[PDB]
DNA sequence: CAATCGTGGGAGACTGGTCTCCCTGCAGAT
DNA sequence: ATCTGCAGGGTCTGGTCCAGACC
DNA sequence: CACGATTG
């Protein structure tokens, strides 16, 4: 019953969940670096691959990681950064041991009844609040819906429902 | 004494100089599958860590890797690529052990004089034929420029010289 | 299979149709 | 530090920005 | 560079 859920962008978080019923979220390291004379966020790969490598999680275990689909609407840097995040998210989890599952946003969402909200935000970090009540304080800030969703694609791994 | 070079393409390679002179040139393993409903090539993850951990090429090995700097004119899907296949070869580099540089083409190109060619493809193994004259038959077909790519990065990591 | 060409493009889940979905990169306000 | 709003964007290297190059 | 062709 281990199960790791991934939001693989630069705002994102890798949840991992236990058999006995704990759970872990880390945000996803980054950091600054220079590109076309200004400063721009990208995750940092050398602490992601250390953090896989200090994970409880014995090999084989599933990881669930959002499927990339940026809009056609989204400029070209937002293509190459979401297609960036996704490679060396997919690579760094193979590498560490881990069956890596790709999942639409719409199959994790609509499994937890989240399609078509007003708020859908607020709503994730609702969700993962009542899906892992010990992750209550890590989850009451607006930018903090990373973490949701990272807990919320584990917990669809694990099979977890809203009561 | 050991370098790697990777073009990280679709078409790209990897390429890894032992101290005794001699070199080895891989395709860059891909799959083929289904992204709205065609057929795209991609990068296969499973093989690019299995191909690294067969290296002879010991922990510390400096990889040099082509920078992505797609054109503006490229549509936003050689943006995602390019960040994906980039994404993919850095974890993957990091992951095994190597030391990951990235080199602009620029660089390598004007260290060998190869700015400004009307040819620039038969160029490039024109040069890795004459670099590495044991791969010559490894570069004959117009397809085999990822491969001179390749030999052309780690050959200037070594900082080796045209005659 | 290998080469060449022209243009720059969503993708996904539930016999095609339909409808839903992610960001990045700046800026400014507090 | 945190949030919100709007539009969708090159980047790099050699030699105080410019110029010219590249996938 | 990608992508989706077409040409022997
Ligand atoms: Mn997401
Ligand atoms: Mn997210
Ligand atoms: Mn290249
Ligand atoms: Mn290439």
């Amino acid at each position: 019953g281990w199960v790791i859920g991934v939001d693989p962008d630069i705002g994102g978080a890798i949840a991992v969940l236990s058999p006995d019923g704990s759970s872990q979220v880390f945000d996803n390291p980054f950091v600054h670096i220079v590109v076309s004379e200004v400063i721009r966020k990208r995750l940092d790969t050398k602490s992601i691959i250390q953090l896989l490598r200090g994970l409880d999680a014995p090999p084989g275990t599933t990881a669930y990681i959002e499927k990339s689909s940026p809009f056609p609407t989204d400029g070209k840097q937002g293509w190459w950064s979401t297609g960036f995040s996704y490679g060396l998210w997919i690579a760094s989890l193979v590498a560490s041991g881990f069956s890596v599952v790709p999942i639409a946003s719409q199959t994790w969402k609509a499994y937890f009844g989240l399609m078509r909200s007003e708020t859908p935000a607020d709503d994730s970090r609702q969700a993962a609040s009542i899906l892992f009540p010990d992750k209550d304080q890590s989850l009451k800030l607006k930018k903090h819906h990373g973490r949701a969703e990272a807990l919320l694609l584990a917990a669809y791994g694990k099979g977890l429902v809203l009561p």
